[PDB]
């Protein structure tokens, strides 16, 4: 079964034994566990606008 990220606005479906899970949070990009530090948008993947 996917988790979800730890972005609400992430639309993205991630796994905990793949994502950069850092203390039970699972992030999709490094962008989603930064949380978009400063600039813009998403994470890598398509058309995801999630901020942080
Ligand atoms: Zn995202
Ligand atoms: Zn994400
Ligand atoms: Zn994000
Ligand atoms: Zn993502």
């Amino acid at each position: 079964t996917l988790v979800k990220c730890a972005c609400e606005p992430c639309l993205c479906n991630v796994d905990p034994s793949k994502a950069i899970d850092r203390n039970g949070l699972y992030y999709c990009s490094e962008a989603c566990a930064d949380g978009h530090t400063g600039g813009s948008k998403g994470c890598g993947h398509t058309g995801c606008n999630c901020h942080g």
